[PDB]
């Protein structure tokens, strides 16, 4: 029960990290509000949470929409009575390709899904969290655009790096109200988002640990940042990347 | 003549840093293509360059528009024969305020002017630079969102941090073609963009040097990143911030 | 029982962050081996631990001495059967003052205490941890010398930053054998080492130090200990090569 | 004449980056005072400098010795009238190998050469620079221990990272008096210290090292010297407390 008593939003819940996090947080005593575009995946997820003994509510929607973010928090407060924490984990690789071939349409979709989503998440989540008197927001960034670049990925890397800026700003803006704000930066994790999913070997070799994370290991880092154990952690870009940052 | 022979685009040219950079680059032997929204300022700028003995061309436009970026490079190649370097310096504080009061409209304008502009700049500039066989793009970021947060500034901080991600991605993507890509991160500089413009004292105290930069000192750092002296500098987020990053 | 089954060394265990961390680890299930210079302080801590029904062993010595680190690891292995984790936390501000006034003696002593100690810890800790099939080493660095400079603390800042280079090298060297290596970087923490608490201090220092933090308060040592427990925990299985700021937002606050 | 009027100390001046930087600074107008252990190498460099009609003075000594740094500054002030800038560049990979195999002697000697030297440089350089009304100190660090770890180089990585902490502390301490303090962090550079060039090296190392860089090539020493000239130049008047990567994109390349 490392999150006992907490009420959490998890976005990007329908697979890999988000899914493992919603499941873990619920196991550990948090009441979870989940979201993703794929209602069918959400239903398999909320099913699995129920009958593990946990409570979860879902809302299907596009994480780029302002009205989803508002509704999502309204839900948390309706169903469970308030909101303690949010794991803003939605994002996608988006459109990839050599810089000069990319469309501005593709650039804006990627930034909308990965970075505008986080602004809107903050915009609605912060009042409800400030109401319980604290205390946390975590955003899934990436080592990509923070400690490494790759060919073909400029929109994703810019969107992920932007989350670090948003985190530093919010952490200072909300610190006095007792809301911590951190970025979580996975390395290669075993999900459809991973280039691997001879690629597998190449990807594992990127990490000092010489393997790819299970999604549950990234959820555990998200669980830490949402826990009371992280009461003095804010404005941080926590690398849970198996050493990928420091491996060449 | 530290830039002799070079052909440069400078965006955000109509005041402070951009203006000092266009003037400096021209003094130092580069042919300069300048842009900003304010045609009247551009005319005072191109005037001052002429009769210093330098050559400059201008195009007035919104740096968020794809067609400006295309036209701008076409100009450089039309008027001067190609393109060596670009100082992507356009940006603005944009809409400020406590996170939950901000509009998504205001968020998207700020990101458009500060970060989408840079993608579009890259999209058109890289082919013309790859044509001369190299070699540079510099983008004006900020210490804000990289080493510091402030209340009320989340969209600016996210947009500025995003430029660092875009830089790391492009630097790896284009390194093999001989195009260096760097971010330049000013601290407080004496321009209308500076909070100062009892604020003055507070701002100066933010820096280890206990003063605000002249715009010409930031141009000098931009001149270095565009120079042959920076032939082994790429993927770098160069702090020209008077120590603001490390001062508490 | 967050660290049930773990065998941990904790250095700088006689006060502050180190004491809270050795107590916390033991209360959470770990068998703990504790060190500091003050043998009477260690003895009261192990008494408290074994007493609340935990398990601890103590060895007093200078953390800059190679024989002490060797015998620490011998004590964990002997008494408890192995070594899974180390929290290499001992450190001291060392001699402070304007750069041209400092002695090289004072500089070397600061480095030896803060940084040479970490090399010697690693030198003896690594074979024992590797024997178990893997585990972790955590070193207490600081936000000072990583995201901030202050006047008068050049030896301290150098020594703390040096731990981050040691961390990155060892995370790569040891990663394929399952040993994670991280730095933990506290903000202002309410201990004898905090600027505000020195002998010494102007009244206004406490407010100055608190105001350095986005949270606008100085950490209880327990808060830093929970971060160190995170990093030693199985919950940190994919965290290595990191410099984890547990600094209340100090790094980003101006 | 990019440094016309400047009086500069350059350490590690007998080869590599340091030699190219002392030559370059002098060819660009600075009066240069050069040091390394190899007195015959220094003498050929000053001969070349004074000879191309520049001005240089030499003093051979161990960069880990306090008396050497004191006398270096005495030599600049005496011969040239002041001190504006230092390029504290001397460094050595030092003893390398798996962490449990390294001696504490080898560790201390690496640190003394790479990091204690920087403290002693600063201790004597700062009063002389301050006398002039300000200037700069630049220290050659490395991307290793800042954005990368490698196996077998723990002392080197620690010592190089430590320079960044020293930089941040001194930039704050000295900034109000107009002394800028920066670290310069090269990538692979074609000198005797480069992995590929060691005695030693497997054929395939050169390609491995080149491929570490976004530019896909190892730097000529002159390229790193131009970066150091930037940081000593008036063009870097608002650059302090920075760790400038002149590393060909190594930091961001995987
Ligand atoms: N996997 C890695 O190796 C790795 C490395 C670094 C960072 N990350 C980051 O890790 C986070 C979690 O992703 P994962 O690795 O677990 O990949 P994943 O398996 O694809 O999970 C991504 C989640 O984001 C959601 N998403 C995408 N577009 C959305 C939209 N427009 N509206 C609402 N949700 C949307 C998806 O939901 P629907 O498709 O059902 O909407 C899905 O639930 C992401 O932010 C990713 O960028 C992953
Ligand atoms: N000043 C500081 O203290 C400080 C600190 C950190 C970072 N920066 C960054 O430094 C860079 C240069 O700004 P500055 O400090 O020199 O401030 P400034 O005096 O306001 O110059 C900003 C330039 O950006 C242009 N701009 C804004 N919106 C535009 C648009 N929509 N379309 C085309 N151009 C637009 C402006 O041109 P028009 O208005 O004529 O279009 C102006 O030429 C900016 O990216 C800024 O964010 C400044
Ligand atoms: N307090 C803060 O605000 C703050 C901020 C950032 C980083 N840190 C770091 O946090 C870590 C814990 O310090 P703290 O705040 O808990 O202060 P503390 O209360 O003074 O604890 C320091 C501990 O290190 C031990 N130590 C010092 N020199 C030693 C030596 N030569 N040989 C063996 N042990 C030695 C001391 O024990 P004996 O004297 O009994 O040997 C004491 O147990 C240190 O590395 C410190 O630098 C503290
Ligand atoms: N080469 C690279 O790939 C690379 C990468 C990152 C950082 N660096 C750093 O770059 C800086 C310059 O090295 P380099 O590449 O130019 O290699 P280098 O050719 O070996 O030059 C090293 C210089 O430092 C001097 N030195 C070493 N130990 C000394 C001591 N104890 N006392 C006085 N001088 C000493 C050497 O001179 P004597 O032997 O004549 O005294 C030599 O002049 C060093 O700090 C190095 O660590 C190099």
């Amino acid at each position: 029960s490392r999150l006992e008593g907490k009420i959490a939003i998890v976005t990007g819940a329908s697979s890999g990290i988000g899914r493992a996090a919603a499941l873990l947080f619920a196991r550990e005593g948090a009441k979870v509000v989940v979201t993703a575009r794929n209602g069918n995946a959400l239903a398999e997820l909320t099913d699995e949470i129920a009958g593990g003994g946990g409570e979860a509510a879902a809302l299907a929607g596009d994480v780029g929409d302002e009205a989803l973010h508002e509704a999502l928090v309204e839900l948390a407060v309706r169903r469970f009575g308030g909101l303690d924490t949010a794991f803003n984990n939605a994002g996608a690789l988006g459109a990839m390709g050599e810089i000069s071939s990319l469309s501005v349409e593709g650039w804006r979709e990627t930034l909308d899904t990965n970075l505008t989503s986080a602004f809107l998440a903050a915009k609605y989540q912060v009042p409800a969290i400030a109401a319980l008197g604290g205390g946390s927001l975590t955003f899934t960034s990436s080592f990509v655009g923070h400690t490494a670049g790759f060919a073909g990925v400029a929109p994703y890397a810019a969107s992920k790096a932007g989350l670090i800026g948003l985190v530093q700003a919010l952490a200072v803006e909300l610190g006095a109200r007792g809301i911590r704000v951190n970025a979580l930066l996975p390395g290669g994790t075993d999900t459809p988002a991973n280039f691997a999913n001879e690629t597998r070997g190449f990807v594992e070799g990127l990490h000092a640990l010489k393997r790819i994370a299970r999604p549950e290991e990234i959820a555990e880092a998200a669980l830490y940042l949402a826990s009371d154990g992280a009461s003095f952690v804010t404005g941080a870009a926590l690398l849970a990347d198996g050493g990928a940052s420091v491996t060449k």
